[PDB]
């Protein structure tokens, strides 16, 4: 209660880190502000699961097309091939709304006489119904390509669809759109089954805006590599789940926040950090140490995208210390089309000796984009973040 009214509102940010990676010092000031309550209708991130077709999969690994899939922007787990957006608008009252997506998929066989690809899917919905559209490019029994646009690609029948001030999620079943039909060269009819599809949005989140420079010239990593390092406070906890805030429990004291972060197939850091409030301002002064790092490798070598993904964080009570315990893994996109994995180990420890929240097992859905001022000739990361917990029914 004394914690959580400190992050009403707009609330001064100023971060302070000083490195050493591989014996390269170099030191990173950042300035911004967050706000942990902000929050509309938008959709901050969202991600679906789709398998197209189940049969379809296995004709296009099958013995007759003797084909294959490659996706860019596009996962596969459970059979389903997963995508991610950031991009909509939920009306929660009215569980109607959109979400737009990213990635594409593309389906090979028969030579390369069938090369279907689906890319951007969309979805449009209402509670009862909604529509999947994709951008479709396809080719017909002789080879030849066709360019379908943007075209409606499923006709959805929610199972279930829910929706809440932070979150909106859903489960449709799907009829072949006759707008879609085309593109599966006169195999499917107009409102045959296809797979079904899921979907999960958060809506708003605790906006955090800020800018760091590196004070010591130019920095030897890569600047995606310091985001998580780089104030979990500013998170948008949903009524229902503020008796499971750690973060703003601490303050205006704070928290001691430690972690160790593997890089797959590479060197590691380990990091300390206080995360406490200075007057009006909430301040993160970070010690980073990083070792064991290839002098060629993705970090060193900086080979990594210029980006950033989203992920699940997900937090554990530790009773033993009075904080938590928490772990996710990093996916950092690779200029080659790969990705460095990034495991993320970490600790938080009140540093006053009042009570706080110790909570019952949850994650925070984190979303940031990274940016460049165009006046800023120093080495620089501009980073707005969406960060909103859920897991908690
Ligand atoms: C040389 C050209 C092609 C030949 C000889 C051919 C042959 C076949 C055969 C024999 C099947 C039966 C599936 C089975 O029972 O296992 C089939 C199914 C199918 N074909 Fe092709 N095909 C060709 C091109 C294409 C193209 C260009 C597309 C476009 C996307 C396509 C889409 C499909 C689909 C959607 C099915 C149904 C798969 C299922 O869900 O069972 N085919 N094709
Ligand atoms: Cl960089």
């Amino acid at each position: 209660s004394k914690g959580e009214e400190l992050f009403t509102g707009v609330v001064p940010i100023l971060v302070e880190l000083d490195g050493d990676v591989n014996g390269h010092k170099f030191s990173v000031s950042g300035e911004g502000e967050g706000d942990a309550t902000y929050g509309g209708s938008g959709v901050t991130q969202a991600h679906a699961a789709w398998g197209l077709k189940k049969s379809f999969q296995s004709y296009i690994t099958g013995s007759i097309a003797k084909g294959q899939w490659n996706l860019d922007g596009v996962g596969y787990s459970n059979g389903e091939f997963t995508f991610s957006g950031a991009s909509g608008a939920v009306d929660p009252q009215a569980k109607s709304g959109f979400v737009k997506f990213g990635g594409t998929m593309r389906f090979s066989g028969h030579h390369g006489i069938l090369d279907l690809n689906i890319s951007n899917p969309e979805i449009v919905f209402n509670g009862a119904t909604g529509t999947l559209f994709a951008q479709v490019r396809s080719s017909d029994m002789e080879g030849k390509k066709s360019d379908y646009g943007r075209v409606a690609i499923g006709n959805l029948t929610f199972s279930s669809l829910n929706a809440s001030e932070t979150a909106a999620s859903g489960k449709a079943t799907m009829t072949l759109h006759p707008d879609g039909a085309g593109a599966f060269a006169g195999f499917y009819e107009a409102g045959s089954d296809l797979d079904p599809i899921t979907f999960d949005a958060q809506l708003g989140g605790g906006k955090l805006t800020l800018k760091f420079i590196c004070t010591t010239g130019k920095l030897p990593v890569p600047w995606p590599t310091l985001v998580t390092t780089l104030v979990q406070c500013f998170s948008r906890y949903p009524d229902h789940m503020k008796q499971h805030d750690f973060f703003k429990s601490a303050m205006p004291e704070g928290y001691v926040q430690e972690r160790t972060i593997f890089f797959k197939d590479d060197g590691n850091y380990k990091t300390r950090a206080e995360v406490k409030f200075e007057g009006d301002t909430l301040v993160n002064r970070i010690e980073l140490k990083g070792i064991d790092f290839k002098e060629d490798g993705n970090i060193l070598g900086h080979k990594l995208e210029y980006n950033y993904n989203s992920h699940n964080v997900y937090i554990m009570a530790d009773k033993q210390k009075n904080g938590i315990k928490v772990n996710f893994k990093i996916r950092h996109n690779i200029e080659d089309g790969s990705v460095q994995l990034a495991d993320h180990y970490q600790q938080n420890t009140p540093i006053g000796d009042g009570p706080v929240l110790l909570p019952d097992n949850h994650y925070l859905s984190t979303q940031s984009a990274l940016s460049k001022d165009p006046n800023e000739k120093r080495d620089h990361m501009v980073l707005k973040e969406f960060v909103t917990a859920a897991g908690i029914t």
